[PDB]
């Protein structure tokens, strides 16, 4: 089921003119038959902002969020761009809410968006915000202001919080569940949990390669697999690591085993995907997923959390560069550093 023919382009062609309200009418027509695209909302929101109708813009944005649409970064950028000319507590709170959105969803502005954020903070009267484009030292200290970036390490209470909430959703087969729980609970914590079949994407001979090199690092390995794999070179894996072979069904065992093992335990699988809990999951995933990148090497895992963050008197905002294509599984390396004087 589609939009009424050509409506997206009609909307886009209207929003700079005095007839921009007609674009909203068209949007209403679209809503009555399908969920509008993030571009549809982007266009109508910019139309509103272009004509100083800030309430209409924000209501559209909230409507979008309500449909669980992820806004275009270009849309978030528009609110900051128009914000440099707006002096009002309520508009500012909305912009700070967009920053919380980025923080909570582990998202990052593009380079010109970062410039727009910098420009906005530096435009806020009486607050003396200064922005700089920076990197972070190995220690966790911003190369700009000297502050230490939030630790990537969850506190024990945070970890118990996250681990607790995760379990209640895990509790496929009841028979396989209890068997796995018995397996795990009668064994010491592991150091790396390996999803055997998922890692074999870059066959069984690839699994041996991973296990055998990780074993030389004096790590306690747990390899997770399915019944079908053991039908030779798999026997060489079973002897170098602890293994659990579940039914050929997706299973939740990787999470359970890693979390049960504890805050120190890392894992290997494919790219993984209330605000406070989700925020903890992102932070835990960032600091615990071992990503593989001839001879095998893993992605660096930093000591600090690469995420939009604040101390009130400072913000640190990772951003993507135009000239740098970043894989989903690597964290940005460039930061916008904002500090009050
Ligand atoms: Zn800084």
């Amino acid at each position: 089921t589609l939009e009424p023919r050509g409506y997206s382009l009609l909307i886009r062609g209207l929003i700079h003119s005095d007839r921009w309200r007609e674009a909203l009418l068209l949007l209403e027509d679209i809503k009555k038959v399908i969920t509008p695209s993030k571009k549809n909302y982007n266009d109508c929101i910019q139309g509103a902002l272009l004509h100083q109708d800030v309430n209409t813009a924000w209501n559209l944005y909230q409507e979008l969020l309500g449909h669980d649409i992820v806004p275009m970064l270009e849309t978030l950028k528009a609110f900051f761009d128009f914000g440099k000319d707006i002096k009002d507590d309520n508009y500012s709170n909305k912009l700070l809410d967009i920053l919380s959105y980025l923080r909570n969803n582990q998202l990052y502005p593009g380079e010109s968006f970062a410039h727009s954020i910098k420009t906005w903070f530096e435009s806020v009267p009486g607050k003396q915000w200064k922005g700089q484009f920076t990197t972070v030292r190995k220690s966790g200290q911003c190369s700009g202001c000297g502050k230490t970036i939030e630790s990537i390490q969850l506190s024990p209470e945070e970890y118990e919080c996250l681990k607790g909430k995760i379990m209640r959703d895990v509790i496929t087969t009841p028979q396989e569940l209890k068997r796995f729980e018995n397996f795990i609970k009668s064994r010491p914590p592991f150091d790396v949990v390996i999803d055997g079949l998922n890692v074999a994407k870059m066959e069984s001979q690839l699994l041996l390669n991973v296990v055998s090199q990780l074993a030389k690092r004096n790590l306690r390995l747990l390899v997770l697999g399915r019944k079908h794999m053991l039908r030779d070179e798999m026997e060489e894996v079973q002897k170098q690591a602890s293994c659990f072979f579940a039914d050929d069904i997706d299973d939740p065992f990787l999470l359970y085993a890693t979390l049960h093992s504890g805050n120190h335990c890392r894992f290997i699988t494919r790219d993984l995907m209330d605000a406070k809990t989700q925020r903890l999951f992102f932070k835990w995933q960032q600091g615990h997923q071992l990503a593989i990148v001839s001879k095998l090497t893993f992605q660096r895992i930093l000591s600090y959390d690469t995420v939009v963050q604040t101390t009130g008197d400072s913000w640190h905002i990772p951003y993507d560069e135009d000239l740098v294509e970043r894989c989903s599984c690597e964290v940005p390396t460039k930061w916008l550093c904002l500090h009050q004087k």
